[PDB]
């Protein structure tokens, strides 16, 4: 399966891909990283790892709708077959969410459905629970409400604050997407027709 990496940032999460989809027996392949921001750090972990990226930024578009088809348009040149959402800060369109329905993955730092959006630990920390986590899922319309597909439970200690919770959050990450876009792209789990995760071994 040919992979697409969409960052904003920093990359942790597309290195981790990276370094996972180059094991002999990976079902992935990552063909291109496409940022909406210039000159971030994910750019060189992709050109690092010979890896091509493409910058949209969203100043030469009228609209989010046009914004994605620039975005598809790449995806299409690349043959994509799966997209990976990995810090990418951006809300997809509906036509675009829907094209690829079943076929885009995106890694959420919470335990959905606690904390939707785009400050996550914030809110765990605002809210006092003392257990967070991560959570990969299939992209659907509606922010943060596909289907989920792995997540994985990290302890809150007490004197938290987001750079301390980020960075052990950060570390289960790190495992959850790689296994998870495994899954995915093995054809052991898909969307399926009713709309649940199916596990088709
Ligand atoms: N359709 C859709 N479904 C999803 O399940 C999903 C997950 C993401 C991944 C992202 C979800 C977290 C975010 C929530 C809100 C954000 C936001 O408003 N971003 C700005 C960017 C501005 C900037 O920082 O430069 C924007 O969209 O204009 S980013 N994007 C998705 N889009
Ligand atoms: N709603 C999306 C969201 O909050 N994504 C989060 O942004 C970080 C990106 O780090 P990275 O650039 O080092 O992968 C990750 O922690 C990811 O879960």
């Amino acid at each position: 399966a040919r992979v697409a990496v969409l960052i904003s940032g920093t990359g942790s999460n597309l290195q981790a891909l990276i370094d996972s989809t180059r094991e002999p027996n990976s079902s992935a392949q990552i063909d291109i990283v496409i940022s909406n921001k210039a000159a971030v750090a994910g750019l060189d972990k992709a050109e690092r790892a010979g890896i091509p990226t493409r910058v949209i930024n969203h100043k030469l578009y009228k609209n989010r709708v046009e914004f994605d088809s620039a975005i598809d348009l790449v995806l299409e040149e690349f043959s994509i077959d799966i997209v990976c959402l990995a810090g990418f800060m951006r809300i997809l369109s509906g036509p675009f969410v829907q094209k690829w329905n079943g076929k885009m993955l995106n890694i959420h730092p919470s335990l959905l459905p606690s904390f939707k959006g785009s400050n996550a630990h914030e809110q765990a920390l605002e809210t006092g629970v003392t257990v967070t986590g991560c959570t990969v899922h299939f992209v659907a319309e509606d922010v943060d409400a596909g289907q989920i597909i792995l997540q994985e439970a990290v302890p809150v200690k007490r004197g938290d604050t987001v750079a301390t919770l980020s960075e052990r959050v950060k570390l289960a990450e790190h495992k959850i997407f790689p296994a998870a876009l495994q899954l995915v792209a093995s054809g052991t789990v898909q969307l399926g027709e009713n709309g649940k995760i199916c596990w088709v071994k």
